[PDB]
């Protein structure tokens, strides 16, 4: 031989000077690239007379970083701890991240940025709404709450409270929006005709004060007997009281809450204000029997015109 010819190329490495043939003497040097290393440092060549480059022994390997798998009430994503990964960062519930959330091996071999720590995420004592009270408080890290802790606030008497009566510390450290609490009237609540109504003895009523009502034997409320003082200033509901009516035939089965009874008898003392029920109606033609619906409205009932009193569309089968 007179030359050698282009030296190999070797996996993570690069060679100086790089030519497509030398003269014997003239001197290669290999080197890892940045961030890999071999064991045995650099190697240098001679071209020899021969002009065969002898056996080369580098072999380059990435520089590892210090192991870094394990991330205190955390996770670390990675597959290898070498130039030129990265590896990422996350917290359990509850902890935050304190620091940067990714990291990359560097050519030198250390992390950067910096390895970061978890760390509990925790909110202040929570400050109290103007007119209320702190009701259900306790302090779970020194005098602070942890994540998802909560504080319940309750209005003072006469107060009604608009918005969530509960806070929760949140991960961003302060605690969801606060509720709160403004003084509330109703006016006096109206007697009803054919009733009564009661109401505490105070010169004004507020916010949950109630109010009940009653009727005269005869009548009945069609609403609810208790009434209360709402957050808007106005009651729940007014009743009135609604004329009851008389059974409107003497005998006969009708049909009450889908149940079959003798009307005479489940309405011994009238039918209240409301009180539905069906009557029995003969279909002369097919020979069989269907109902009407009758409703007793404030003192009247107006009973199927097809209805006949006492054989009986009661007992004939139905249609
Ligand atoms: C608790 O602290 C967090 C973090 O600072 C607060 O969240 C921040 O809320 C503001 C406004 O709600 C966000 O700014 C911008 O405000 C305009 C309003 O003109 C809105 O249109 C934009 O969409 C935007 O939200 C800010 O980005 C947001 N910061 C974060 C990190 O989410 C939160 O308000 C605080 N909670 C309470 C109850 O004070
Ligand atoms: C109490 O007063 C409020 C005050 O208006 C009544 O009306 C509110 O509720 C209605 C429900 O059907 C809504 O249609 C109205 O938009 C709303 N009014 C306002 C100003 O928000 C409310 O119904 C009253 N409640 C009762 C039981 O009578
Ligand atoms: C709790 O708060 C008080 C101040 O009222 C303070 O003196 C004390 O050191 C705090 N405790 C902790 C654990 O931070
Ligand atoms: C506040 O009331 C809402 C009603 O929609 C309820 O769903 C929620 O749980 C309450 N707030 C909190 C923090 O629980």
């Amino acid at each position: 031989g007179r030359t050698c010819p282009k030296p190999d190329d070797l996996p993570f490495s690069t060679v100086v000077p790089l030519k497509t043939f030398y003269e014997p003497g003239e001197e290669i040097t290999y080197s890892c690239k940045p961030g890999y290393v071999s064991r045995g440092g650099m190697r240098k060549f001679i071209c020899p007379l021969t002009g065969l480059w002898p056996i080369n022994t580098l072999k380059c390997t990435p520089r590892v970083c210090p192991f870094a798998g394990i991330l205190e009430n955390g996770a670390v994503r990675y597959t290898t701890f070498e130039y030129p990964n990265t590896i990422s960062f996350s917290c359990n519930t509850g902890f935050y991240l304190n620091g940067a959330d990714s990291a990359k091996c560097t050519e030198e071999g250390k992390w950067s940025p910096e390895l970061p720590v978890c760390a509990p995420i925790i909110c202040p004592p929570p400050s109290i709404p103007t007119f209320a009270t702190l009701r259900v408080y306790k302090p779970s890290a020194g005098n602070n709450s942890l994540y998802r802790d909560t504080a319940v606030f309750e209005c003072l008497p006469q107060h009604a409270m608009f918005g969530n009566d509960t806070i929760t510390c949140t991960t961003h450290g302060n605690w969801t929006k606060l509720p709160e609490c403004r003084e509330v009237k109703c006016p006096f609540p109206s007697r009803p005709d054919n009733g009564f109504v009661n109401y505490p003895a105070k010169p004004t009523l507020y916010y949950k004060d109630k109010a009940t009502f009653g009727c005269h034997d005869g009548y009945s409320l069609d609403g609810p007997e208790e009434i209360e003082c709402t957050k808007l200033g106005n009651w729940s509901a007014m009743p009135s009281c609604k004329a009851s009516c008389k059974v409107p035939v003497k005998k006969a089965t009708v049909v009450y809450q889908g149940e079959r009874v003798k009307i005479q008898e489940k309405f011994k003392n009238g039918m209240l204000h409301g009180d539905k029920v069906s009557f029995f109606c003969k279909n002369k033609e097919k020979k069989c029997s269907y109902t009407e619906d009758a409703q007793c409205i404030d003192g009247t009932i107006e009973v199927p015109k097809c209805f006949k009193e006492h054989t009986d569309a009661s007992d004939v089968k139905p249609c």
